[PDB]
């Protein structure tokens, strides 16, 4: 002691021990020899070189020899450390940040085939060994400093492979099959019914997988793809078909009525001067006042729902303007409505301008409800992608060219109606929409210069840039089918979760599936219910295995 | 396209004060003319806030003529 | 041969400068054609801003694609 | 457009390389900080006993298959 | 391009002759190792460096747009 336990004192390598070096080099004999002489197996490597990312170099593995061996794909060393006769390792130990061996295994996952296979295999082996040694311990329920279990950490970090492995875990070994999350309820010939454990999936009161994925930041590696893991898609579809479709249809109908009333009220605005306008004694005036009251009420409602969203979700000022486009659009429409009201009661005519902006935004906001129908929703996602990429590049280049040629043309012009930058800009923009004149003025010398400028502008913009925009749109449309489908699915998942969180009036019928026995009993004699989700499958090859079936008399 | 056309036409007709184009049908036809390459951009002057009028027209043109029709061509190509 | 098949930006900037200098010369000779040369220089200078799209990946690749379109498709179409 | 994605990317990269080289050759005012990387020992010594520095450029790599070969490593206490 | 790629990433693991290599391994901890690339005659040689030769090559060079993809050069230019 004090010689085989000596450790580095530098802040970079603080905590490193000869046991760590022996484990890293993949030397079983050296590890056994060191452990025999009293080497401590709970030594923590706290050096900066062992941190996750602070400083470009480094390799994080959990800081413990057991975590180091697990994260380096050394099953034999892990087993020896776990079941040595000198100093058995603690399987439930946590590092400084509270991460256990499973947390570290999730942390080292990087979504590649070989790494995924290694991590999943090691996870399974550690789980089985822990169950064998300590049948009463719940390894997967231990949370770290951030308050996340390994499953929550995998869901929130984009580790799609680990999440897929965990959610469909099946262990056929007796005395350890209570660790599985997927079960076989019965099998008749080629058709068998499977049960998926939904614990901590749709409701955990801390962070469920669905909530974590839906409300994840825009920087999560696989946020759009994680909902394709088997149980989640079917669960979301079930929730939809059970209540969310009808609630969504009612919301759409209410919004349509609101927009119709707003349009009718704005159409019949009085033209006298300097509001407010006195109320005449007629049915039409009463209807027009009621419409204007309802429109203001809707604007207030949307303003307060935008404030509530900004408070509850707390966008990080980067997801604010790269995610949540619909929230911002509805909030801006409400802002225009409220500014219009304020201007109206200040005796200003500019309330009409604010009102028409609000009306146009409100009518364009109907595209939000295309989600809820698959084809229209994917069409809307594609429209968004087009706007974000192709229209933004084209508009930059086109505006530069238009401004340059318009300044040249206006400089050439001598006097008259078109000796203003605005007028010449409008005349040149008319060419884009198929209405260009080519002879809109004669107030110049050097007609050849005028015609050369116009022809060059026409060739550069009308004949080249617009057709190139069509071609680029074709490429983009060809390349984004699956991405658009996944984005639409995530949008509908967010809608479902929001409806669940704030139900229509008071009915909380949003419960997943039935309460069932799936493994019978724990290692202790007591029986367990898990809230499973049922999926029926038909298979013709491998005609009959029927191992591990829970229930006879199928059906 | 019909949703967008109706929304922008209602906005424009609300902005207009009086005259020939103070009807929903007339403004709808004027805005539809843009789709077929015949849009005016100056078909009326009966309003205040010319900036609002031009902003509405430019936004409608960009959203429909430059985006939706070309996207329709691209989707037809895929199909 | 690399003069007119490579170095397009060098030539474009040089031609813009040539238009500017010819405009100055015409201006001090009491000619009105300095306006024509000046407007050609102005248009070339505004279109030359596309050079700085390099420095941003997406805009730079967009500009390269524009160049390729001009060189092949627009040139065949324009002839016919 | 369908046939020239990679060619256009490579041409853009060459354009930026030319810009970088031109800026290096004619720096802004006077600061010649345009030096590649650190001055390091990489093989220790030549066939003669003398030691050699080469001006190396460092790149970090992560590999999971072939877990450990660690032949020819220059330096212990990594980092 | 093939000869250039071979030369720039040359690694000789035979003792007494590894001073000829241009790529080295500085250290390795578990699955992550740090590699050193020799930059001699790459970005500054005062006669003709690889970067200068490729960037200012004539338009007839077979692979002028593709030679910058060889491993060290892209990272060096980005740096
Ligand atoms: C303007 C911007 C266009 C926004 C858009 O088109 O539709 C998002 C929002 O729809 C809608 O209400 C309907 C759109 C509105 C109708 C079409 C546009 C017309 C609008 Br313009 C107006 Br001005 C016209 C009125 C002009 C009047 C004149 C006034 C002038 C003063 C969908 O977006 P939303 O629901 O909120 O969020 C997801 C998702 O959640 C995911 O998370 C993430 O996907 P990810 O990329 O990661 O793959 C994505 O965001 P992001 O791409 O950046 O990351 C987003 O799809
Ligand atoms: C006109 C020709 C179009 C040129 C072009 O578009 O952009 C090159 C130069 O950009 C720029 O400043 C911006 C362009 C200019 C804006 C768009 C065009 C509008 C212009 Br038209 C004017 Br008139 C409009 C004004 C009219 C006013 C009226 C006046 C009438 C009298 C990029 O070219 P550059 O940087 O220099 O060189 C590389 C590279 O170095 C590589 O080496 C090699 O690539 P490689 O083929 O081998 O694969 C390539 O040359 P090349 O293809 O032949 O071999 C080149 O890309
Ligand atoms: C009283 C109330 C007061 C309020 C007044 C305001 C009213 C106006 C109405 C609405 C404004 C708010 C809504 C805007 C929200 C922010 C949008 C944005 O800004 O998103 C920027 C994007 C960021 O996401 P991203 O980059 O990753 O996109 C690719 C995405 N990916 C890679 C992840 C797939 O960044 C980009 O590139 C896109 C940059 C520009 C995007 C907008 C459209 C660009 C296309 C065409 C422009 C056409 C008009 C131009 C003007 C012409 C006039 C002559
Ligand atoms: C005071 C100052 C006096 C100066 C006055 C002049 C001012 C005018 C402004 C600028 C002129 C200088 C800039 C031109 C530089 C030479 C460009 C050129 O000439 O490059 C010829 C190319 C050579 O490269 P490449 O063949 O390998 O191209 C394919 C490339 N690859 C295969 C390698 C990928 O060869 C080709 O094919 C392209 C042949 C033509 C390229 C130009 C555009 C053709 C497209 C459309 C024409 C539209 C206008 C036609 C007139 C209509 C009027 C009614």
């Amino acid at each position: 002691k004090q010689f085989v336990n000596a450790s580095y004192t530098d802040s970079y390598y603080k905590g490193q021990t000869a046991l760590h070096i022996a484990i890293e080099r993949r030397n079983m004999t050296l590890v056994t020899l060191l452990v025999e002489n009293g080497a401590d197996v709970q030594a923590a490597a706290n050096g900066d070189f062992f941190k996750k990312t602070k400083g470009r170099p480094g390799f994080y593995f959990g800081e413990l020899p057991l975590s180091l061996a697990a994260c380096t794909n050394q099953l034999a060393i892990v087993k020896f450390l776990l079941q040595n006769s000198w100093q058995p390792a603690d399987i439930s130990a946590r590092d400084s940040v509270g991460n256990t061996v499973l947390h570290a295994l999730v942390e080292v996952a990087d979504n590649t085939v070989d790494n995924t296979k290694f991590v999943t295999s090691m996870y399974n082996e550690i789980l089985i060994l822990g169950a064998k040694l300590h049948p009463t311990l719940k390894l997967e329920e231990i949370t770290n400093r951030k308050g996340l279990t390994p499953l929550a950490l995998a869901a929130s970090s984009g580790k799609i492979g680990v999440l897929a492995y965990i959610l469909q875990r099946e262990i056929h070994e007796p005395e350890c099959r209570h660790l599985s999350r997927k079960f076989t309820e019965w099998a008749y010939g080629p058709v068998h019914s499977s049960l998926y454990d939904l614990s901590c999936i749709d409701t955990c009161e801390k962070n469920s997988v669905l909530e974590v994925i839906a409300y994840s930041s825009s920087e999560t590696p696989n946020r759009h793809d994680m909902l394709l893991v088997e149980p989640l898609n079917r669960l979301l579809q079930d929730k939809w078909d059970r209540f969310v479709k009808r609630i969504f249809y009612f919301n759409f109908f209410v919004y349509c009525l609101y927009m119709i009333i707003f349009t009718a009220a704005a159409y019949y605005r009085p033209v006298e001067g300097l509001p407010p306008y006195k109320l005449k004694n007629t049915v039409g005036d009463y209807f027009r006042v009621t419409g204007e009251i309802l429109s203001v009420s809707g604007g207030v409602y949307f303003f307060f729902r935008g404030i509530q969203y900004f408070l509850q979700r707390r966008p990080s000022l980067k997801s604010l303007f790269v995610d949540s486009y619909s929230e911002i659009l509805f909030f801006v429409q409400s802002l225009f409505m409220l500014v219009s009201v304020v201007l109206y009661f200040s005796q200003r005519k500019e309330y009409v301008a604010s009102m028409v902006f609000s009306l146009a935004m409100g009518w364009t906001n109907m595209l939000y409800y295309t989600r809820g129908f698959q084809q229209m929703g994917i069409y809307a996602v594609m429209i968004e992608k087009m706007i974000l990429r192709d229209l933004c590049r084209f508009m930059f280049v086109y505006l530069v060219f238009l401004f340059g040629f318009s300044t040249a043309v206006v400089t050439l012009i001598e006097d008259g109606k078109y000796n203003s930058l605005y007028s010449t800009c409008l005349e040149l923009f008319k060419f884009t929409i198929g209405m260009g004149d080519l002879e809109f003025t004669e107030n110049y010398d050097f007609k050849a210069v005028f015609i050369i400028l116009l022809l060059a502008y026409v060739i550069l913009t009308y004949i080249l840039l617009l057709n190139m925009l069509i071609a680029l749109m074709g490429e983009t449309v060809n390349k984004i089918a699956q991405e658009s489908k996944n984005i639409w699915k995530l949008q509908r998942a967010i809608t479902i979760l929001d409806t669940e969180k704030s139900f229509l009036k008071c009915m909380r019928k949003a419960f997943r599936s039935g309460k069932l026995l799936q493994v019978g009993f724990t290692p202790d004699g007591k029986d367990d219910y898990r809230w499973c989700f049922r999926v029926d499958e038909v298979n013709w090859t491998t005609w009959n295995t029927n191992v591990g079936i829970i229930n006879e008399d199928p059906g």
